[PDB]
């Protein structure tokens, strides 16, 4: 049994194993019914794991929001780093959208309204996430067993690649997940917060179809694909409502100049609200 502050955990219940973090379920030492997820270093990738978990602490200690997985406490030392996080009891969006055989437009609206709320906070704080994908959107239902799925709340996780970006500057670090990366990122160009909006477009597209909007055999294929094709148009099911289709096309603009910006996203009628 390992302890971090007022919390405890063990390697008994593995929530997830990643290259740069291992996550175990734990609990409050006094209030046992308070569940937590504890992120720990992956010692097989010690340096990078330590770096990413440290970065995540720096960003999350500044981000309190329902739709961002909460950081309850943390413990950073020279040779170990732990994050004690809110436990999300619904698994991830990658699994859910697949189990449901894609999601209804009403459910997509419900989830996207929540993601938009979290993104409003990120944008106001000058923070870009850079690894948005359905695997990093977690579900949690505050109600009891067998509760209505309309009560599902979604929360953005895994801020290890996040950074502050000053509003007159651009970022250029290649990071993220290739299938969800904006074209300008995977082409090693400069980018800003609109890269996250592309990623959000890909999340919405996957919720609708089950698949990524642009299929290439590989990341190099995907990159060559963006380089060779100046106008990208994703295959969207014909029965999709016109406003959801328009939102998707606006977010999935190849050229970031033409891509939907934050104000346009926040106030898009599909999200009304
Ligand atoms: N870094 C990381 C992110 C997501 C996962 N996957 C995950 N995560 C679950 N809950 C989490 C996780 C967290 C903090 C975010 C790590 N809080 N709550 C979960 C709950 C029920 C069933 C499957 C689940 N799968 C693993 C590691």
């Amino acid at each position: 049994t390992e302890t971090v502050g007022k919390f405890e955990f063990s390697r008994k219940d593995l929530i997830g194993h990643g290259a740069f973090a291992v996550v175990f379920k734990g609990r409050h030492r006094a209030a046992h019914d308070l569940e937590v997820a504890v992120k720990c270093i992956n010692k097989k990738n010690l340096a990078k794991s330590q770096t990413l978990l440290g970065k995540e602490i720096k960003i999350l200690k500044e981000l309190k929001h329902e739709n961002i997985v909460a950081l309850y406490d943390f413990q950073e030392m020279a040779n170990s780093v732990y994050l004690v996080m809110e436990y999300c009891n619904g698994g991830d969006l990658a699994d859910y959208l697949h189990a449901m055989r894609t999601l209804s437009e009403d459910t997509i609206r419900l989830f996207l309204q929540q993601i938009a709320g979290a993104m409003r906070l990120l944008h106001s704080k000058g923070i870009i996430h850079r690894d948005l994908k359905p695997q990093n959107i977690l579900l949690s239902n505050p109600a009891g067993r067998r509760a209505n799925p309309n009560s599902i709340r979604v929360k953005i996780a895994d801020f290890g690649f996040a950074r502050y970006l000053q509003s007159n500057m651009m970022a250029a670090t290649l990071c993220g997940s290739p299938m969800y990366m904006a074209p300008e990122v995977i082409m090693s160009q400069h980018y800003d917060g609109k890269a996250d909006l592309w990623s959000i477009g890909t999340i919405v597209y996957q919720c609708l179809t089950g698949k990524a909007p642009f299929q290439a055999s590989s990341p190099q294929d995907l990159r060559l694909f963006y380089e060779k094709n100046k106008t990208l148009v994703p295959t969207i099911p014909r029965e999709t409502s016109a406003p959801l289709r328009q939102l998707l096309l606006a977010l999935l603009q190849r050229n970031h100049k033409d891509r939907m910006d934050f104000d346009e996203f926040f106030h898009h009628p599909f999200l009304d609200a």
